[PDB]
């Protein structure tokens, strides 16, 4: 088997949501104990979030953590974050091992759960990301995002509530996705955030839901068992 | 600074553990969005734990994904578990980079707390671990064990509701405790598993309580960051 290489850091609180769903994912897939080689390089994310290089020297932070990996024998690369997609094709320039894009992942499940239309909701930031939301319109879809009203309220509230395991506001987040589900016919919505997941499971709206996190590690670990 | 090396997935619920506190820890220590430079190889536990050239066979296992660290940048590389210590010396002989044993930690936080004498919890394998009984014991320490009694009953309740997130007999525990606080005298109790420092703090008993993970992950990064 492929083994998998993770860059994280990027966020240690994302990186460690992937592991998670790495214990999960493994148990539900193969047999008992058995866990497809995983290495991860989790980098000082004060070094990557306040830059003074901005890009050009996170893409070079993000290189260097990938030939670490590779040194280490990962035949199979992959960011544990989405702003780092920003910059995915440099990255695979310099790195000789394919890489597993999040962003071609959940638009190939996206696409094959049958849903051409969806609500993509996050942080203030994943919700006004441009390169993701026309990366993803380019795969044939079309991606809506909530009023600037509503993304500093479900922003506020994964910031203030879901980062510490509050489900106060649950039913807010539920109707939000049910409001454009009968406003703009919306056939499923993405959780493009760890936080969003514990707060929005598949059975608590009428559309599919897609962790993203989730579909990302799902992949790695399907190309990592052929 | 010093790159730290972590051999893992010697159960991936473990791995998980150690690189929660490790974020835990360097939010305490360090500034915001600060984390130093940590390379995770996680391990298939099926591999591992049902080797059929035994340890001989897990000594394999480790010394490689020691190797892979190595080669990743990690200057400083640790166990993400307990029972692999059992083969430590051997590790070490064949690793070109310090490592940093758990009981060498816990049993230098213990000494430095001032205790002398500790009640040593968690898996039944954990109470019964006479390699770690013994190596803490001649750090200059005394340690006593529950009987098979009370063993059975709280691994029972660890291997159950503690591990389902079920902290409803949290309150016998801490009576076992501070049982032995007057019955042999102990001034503190070691946790040696990642579940029952989940119903065991500090301000809920009158010895001084260890977290054997905890401190682990706290030496690696105090040497890391020096």
């Amino acid at each position: 088997m492929k083994k998998i290489g993770i860059i994280g850091g990027t966020t240690p609180e994302s990186t460690l949501y992937y592991y998670k769903k790495y214990i999960e994912i493994s148990r539900e897939k193969f047999e008992k104990y058995f866990y497809p080689e995983l290495i991860i390089y989790s980098i000082n994310f004060k070094e990557f979030f306040q830059n003074p290089e901005g890009w050009e020297g996170r893409k070079k932070i993000l290189i260097n953590a990938a030939k670490a990996l590779e040194r280490a024998g990962a035949e199979l690369i992959a960011f544990a974050a989405n702003t780092p997609h920003l910059v995915f094709d440099d990255v695979q320039r310099e790195v000789n091992v394919p890489m597993v894009s999040i962003i071609d992942a959940v638009a190939e499940e996206i696409l094959k759960r049958g849903v051409r239309k969806v609500l993509l909701l996050g942080t203030k930031t994943t919700m006004t990301a441009d390169f993701y939301i026309k990366t993803l319109e380019e795969k044939g879809l079309e991606v809506v995002v909530p009023n600037d009203e509503e993304k500093e309220e479900l922003n506020r509230i994964i910031f203030e509530e879901l980062a510490f395991g509050n489900l106060k506001n649950k039913e807010w987040i539920v109707r939000l996705i049910e409001k454009y589900r009968e406003s703009e016919g919306i056939e499923g919505v993405i959780l493009g955030c760890t936080e969003l997941p514990l707060a929005i499971k598949q059975g608590d709206v009428s559309v599919e839901v897609f962790d993203s996190a989730e579909i990302h590690m799902r992949k790695l670990i399907e190309l990592a068992s052929e």
